[PDB]
């Protein structure tokens, strides 16, 4: 796993193994992040609503 301990975007918190965030495009990926959540269908996800995510995938609640 639920934590770092895949990098998390410092701007939108999406978790990726790519060299840039697919959601917002940022290169600001952190190795230090906590509390993984998974969103499969944004429109039908309570955790998406809670965190404001608009693209499905894995997100960290906390990113340093
Ligand atoms: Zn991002």
């Amino acid at each position: 796993h639920h934590h770092h301990h895949e990098k998390a975007c410092r701007h939108c918190h999406y978790i990726t193994s790519e060299d840039r965030c697919p959601v917002c495009g940022s290169r600001d990926l952190s190795e230090e992040w906590f509390d993984l959540v998974i969103i499969v269908d944004v429109e039908n996800s309570e955790i998406a609503k809670k965190i404001g995510a608009k693209v499905p995938g894995k997100y960290a609640i906390r990113v340093r």
